[PDB]
């Protein structure tokens, strides 16, 4: 009679014990798909930084170079 | 009703042993999961910094820029260009 008790109750704390491990898995997931995209986001940042370093670096070196250029000209240093 | 019981408490074993599978399949996709946040958040973190140290790097590229800019312009004035 007070024995189907024991193994029912056991049953219910594993249904609890599943459903709050369930939980923190569906948590998990957020995280995860919210940290994806915040690195998708810093990757796509640092690409456009890339490229405006070489952009910045090929043009500073071609204006350097006139630079000298323009100074051999007019006669300076 | 005993061998009802039985019968009955065999089922409700075999219920609880798919219970136990379910939970202990949750709990491996959990532990992989953890596991890809924690490398996830330490990747974040270093990008966070890299970013940073490339705007440092463009901050003083563009000033060199601007500075070249106007030597540029100076001389192209003088030759004509």
């Amino acid at each position: 009679e007070e024995e189907m008790k024991e193994q029912l109750k056991q049953m219910d704390k594993m249904k609890e014990d599943l459903a709050k491990t369930e939980r923190i898995k569906k948590e998990l997931e957020e995280q995860n798909v919210t940290l994806l995209e915040q690195k998708n986001d810093l990757f796509g940042s640092m690409k456009q930084l890339e490229d405006k370093v070489e952009e910045l670096l090929s043009k500073n070196y071609h204006l350097e170079n006139e630079v000298a250029r323009l100074k051999k000209l007019v006669g300076e240093r």
